[PDB]
């Protein structure tokens, strides 16, 4: 139906391959940090805020996929295959989680705007070559 | 995190077991419902409402299992095998997304207090016994 | 008829000459960045800017420039003349495409006068031999260069 | 990026689809043209026009098509291959910069409202079958 993820929250498709797929961290990484910082308002009757139901829209997601990659290995009896089919996974749908998961958690951590201001810059950092640009790279800090 | 992707909103896992797995209309019907009625919401760049939130994220995660299990199939030979993995997708997951549309577009059409006493009606309808069952099951509909 | 493409905007070839061809981005880099940050304006039915319109125009020309040499390698049969063409292409072209999306981009993210004052800056920087300037150049960034968003 | 160089002013390649490739002028004509009319405002410091602003990128971007095409048939081993390159680059590039040129040198000069007007004019006489069509092809005029 051409539906976009982000464009209701401002990013694109697009604006989040501006960053390489060697920067999200991983689904585990990013599952803990949801667990430990908001795992109360995502297991809460509540529309605490679109990113809330997003997130857990796409934890159900990923719960989902696992449930049939992991039945399906079960299922099936060699390795190198299921070596392949995991590789398949990962590379496909886990960099679209990750993105998902760092999107949304990043968002309610920081700010939208703020999160759009790094991949942007962060984009632009990682473009330009070292000797002509700042030499440690962007992050997303809430220390003052 | 144990979500439960219907809270957020007012029902639950248990509320929607009150209508069998048979009841639910087809992923076909009910995505070309919704690309009748919310296309132009669906694709839309606003936080229209958490239903409309929820069912982007569900569509994509249609998309996206439906790309695997496609994946799969084309890199298999087997026929047998192949049936067989698509049942269980469709059983499980297939009625798990059926369930999340039909909630979900009921709601958005004819709203989410109807729907859940909706849900209850039809609850205590298909719990009467047939001897002690009327004929006309309860419905959703703007009409008489 | 003797055109200088940055003389409308303040600047001239003079003061690009002096940036290295180190200094500019590759031209798949400059592109993403402009699909990623100003596209829903380039694709737009509006007079958004005239660095918008000389982008738009730029694009489109290097994309004519990537079918014809494209056309032409396929055309050839030695891969050795194939990249010779390509090098050509990439040194004299190429520079000349990436300097313009970059003064382009650069504008339209941080400000003329800062774009330009930036170049005054870094052809004092370069013209000066290295035993006499500073080893880090100036830079031109939305970031502190502390790069750390909060 | 899906970019129409005409979309910013109110046309589409799919409108100058209506006039035919041997219609526009030669490259020369139109760069005589040009200069004439608007040199000094082409070479100027000043963003006279978007027009202005397309027609001088569009002027140099051909001149480095030039360049190249001139430097790759001067390394090229067979002046016969040298006609099939330079005959390829007339009629892909060539022509796709005397649409260029026609369109933005035409409305700086008479109107883009006319501009426009006239294209679908040229459509509907192109369109016409020969027998009803009339032999006064439509021209753009001041006076």
């Amino acid at each position: 139906m051409d539906i976009d993820p982000y464009k209701e929250f401002g990013a694109t498709v697009e604006l989040l391959s501006f960053l390489p797929s060697d920067f999200f961290p991983s689904v585990r990484d990013l599952l803990d940090t949801a667990s430990a910082l908001y795992r109360e308002a995502l297991e809460s009757p509540e529309h605490c805020s679109p990113h809330h139901t997003a997130l857990r829209q796409a934890i159900v997601c990923w719960g989902e996929l696992m449930t049939l990659a992991t039945w399906v290995g079960v299922n099936l009896e060699d390795p190198a295959s299921r070596d392949l089919v995991v590789s398949y996974v990962n590379t496909n749908m886990g960099l679209k989680f990750r993105q998902l998961l760092w999107f949304h958690i990043s968002c309610l951590t920081f700010g939208r705007e703020t999160v759009i201001e790094y991949l942007v810059s962060f984009g632009v950092w990682i473009r330009t070559p070292p000797a002509y640009r700042p030499p440690n790279a962007p992050i997303l800090s809430t220390l003052p």
